[PDB]
């Protein structure tokens, strides 16, 4: 059976995409993604993929910058649901200037100036209003899941 996603020591927001689906964002310690694929193998679960970031990025309104940097990224599917995880390298100052031109970068800075959860730290990156967050969470996870479920994680395979 599946972890919570709604504890004392995760931050958690879900966005409201459709009517009736979305994505639960969630800032853990927990992972829930225990392989290193994203195997977006079919140009459906590709479609899934671009839907679920642009999402974020749209509600967000996240101008990423492009600094050819990474996250360590996991994602799975549940028959048309997609989870993915974020292995975070923001630890220390040097990762997250080192992986701040990230989608994951993006949410963690949204998480820091809408105050949902965790206390983080802003280093001025390059660019105009994009902040290089520092945090201790070492997982980023969305998923896509309703919001009578959002408190619990779906079950990714
Ligand atoms: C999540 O894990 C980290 C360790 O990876 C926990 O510990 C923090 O780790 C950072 C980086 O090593 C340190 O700067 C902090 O001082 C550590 N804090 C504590 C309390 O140990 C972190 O606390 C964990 N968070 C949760 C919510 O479990
Ligand atoms: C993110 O971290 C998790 C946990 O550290 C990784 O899960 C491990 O994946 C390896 C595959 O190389 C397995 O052999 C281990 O058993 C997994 N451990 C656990 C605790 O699940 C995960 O692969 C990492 N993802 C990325 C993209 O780096
Ligand atoms: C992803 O594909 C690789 C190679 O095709 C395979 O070894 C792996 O098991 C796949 N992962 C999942 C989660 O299906
Ligand atoms: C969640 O999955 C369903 C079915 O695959 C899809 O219709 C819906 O758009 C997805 N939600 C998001 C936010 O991508």
């Amino acid at each position: 059976t599946m972890p919570l996603s709604c504890t004392k020591n995760n931050s958690h927001h879900y966005i409201m995409v459709g009517n009736e689906t979305g994505l639960e964002l969630t800032l853990t310690n927990t992972s829930i993604i225990n392989h290193k694929f994203c195997n977006l193998s079919d140009a459906h679960k590709k479609n899934l993929y671009d839907h679920a970031l642009m999402s974020i990025i749209s509600t967000f309104h996240l101008s990423i910058p492009n600094f050819n940097q990474y996250e360590a990224m996991s994602c799975d599917f549940n028959g048309g649901k997609i989870s993915v995880q974020y292995n975070l390298s923001h630890s220390y100052a040097g990762d997250a200037a080192n992986h701040c031109g990230t989608v994951a970068n993006g949410v963690l800075q949204t998480f820091m100036r809408m105050a949902w959860g965790g206390s983080y730290i802003a280093l001025d990156s390059g660019r105009g209003n994009w902040d290089c967050i520092m945090t201790s969470y070492q997982y980023l996870i969305i998923q896509n899941t309703t919001w009578e479920d959002h408190c619990q994680f779906s079950r990714p395979s």
